[PDB]
Parts: C-alpha cells; sequence; structure tokens
C-alpha cells in the first residue's frame, strides 16, 4: 500500500479533488537505496490531474490524503508502484519506493 508521514503540516482543510492539478515538489529515492529523480534540483515543480491515471497508484491514494502546504514521506510498496517489471534502465523488480512530496498549489 502507501504509509503517509508527515515532515511538515498543512492547513488541514483543503484537500484536492478528483479532477484538480496538484501542484508539487518531490524527491524519489529507493528505499535504503539510491536517490534517482528530483524536481527541486530543476528548479521546476510537478503537475498532474488526480484521477485521470497519470500517476503510479502510490501517489494517486498518498496526494490525496494531504493538504495544501503539508511536506510528507511517502512509503510505497512495489504492488503501487511499479511491481514485478520495475521501470526498465531505472527502477528495479519489486522496488519499495520512498518519495518526499511537498503539496505546494491546486489548480
Ligand atoms: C522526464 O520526467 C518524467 C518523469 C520521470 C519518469 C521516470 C520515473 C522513475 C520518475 O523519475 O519520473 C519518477 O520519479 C516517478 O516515479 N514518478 C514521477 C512523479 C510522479 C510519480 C511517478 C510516476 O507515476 O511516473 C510516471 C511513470 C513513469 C508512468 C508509468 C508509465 C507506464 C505504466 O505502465 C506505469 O505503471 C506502473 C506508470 C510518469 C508521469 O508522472 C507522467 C506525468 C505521465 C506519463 C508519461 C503518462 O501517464 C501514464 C502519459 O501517457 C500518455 C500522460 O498522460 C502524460 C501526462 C502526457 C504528457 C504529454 C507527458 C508528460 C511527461 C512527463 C514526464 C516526466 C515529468
Amino acid at each position: 500500500g502507501v504509509q503517509v508521514e508527515t515532515i511538515s503540516p498543512g492547513d488541514g482543510r483543503t484537500f484536492p479533488k478528483r479532477g484538480q492539478t496538484c501542484v508539487v515538489h518531490y524527491t524519489g529515492m529507493l528505499e535504503d537505496g539510491k536517490k534517482f529523480d528530483s524536481s527541486r534540483d530543476r528548479n521546476k515543480p510537478f503537475k498532474f490531474m488526480l484521477g485521470k491515471q497519470e500517476v503510479i497508484r502510490g501517489w494517486e491514494e498518498g496526494v490525496a490524503q494531504m493538504s495544501v502546504g503539508q511536506r510528507a514521506k511517502l512509503t510505497i510498496s512495489p504492488d503501487y508502484a511499479y511491481g514485478a517489471t520495475g521501470h526498465p534502465g531505472i527502477i528495479p523488480p519489486h522496488a519499495t519506493l520512498v518519495f518526499d512530496v511537498e503539496l505546494l498549489k491546486l489548480e
């Protein structure tokens, strides 16, 4: 599944709804391993639409329980991430992923 652990609290009131654009900064890391991606390094936030199957299941259910301004550690099991096949050349089979996610704004 997905485990959400708060780093910094949000407003505890403004949660994304299905169909909204979430604007986030993230850092992705293989559990007890190597960092693979970060939007912070690129000085440019990532945007996606909740409920439109644009991101892995762990992100869909993880970000949905976050309020605006919240920063949280998301721990995602393989079946909620890339599963048995992984992501070719980057993510191995059966990888547990950890993400540092901050919810910047909704659009
Ligand atoms: C160069 O950076 C790209 C993302 C990279 C790609 C490799 C990943 C290991 C890496 O590092 O992020 C991650 O950190 C990662 O795991 N992410 C990105 C952050 C959100 C969560 C997750 C994810 O779901 O990635 C995904 C991941 C690589 C998608 C996999 C695609 C193949 C499926 O079988 C997988 O099943 C488990 C999910 C990519 C995106 O977040 C991306 C916005 C969506 C894409 C490419 C597709 O949606 C599934 C696409 O399909 C036509 C769209 O609808 C898309 C919104 C259309 C526009 C034109 C494309 C935008 C492309 C954006 C791509 C990026 C920002």
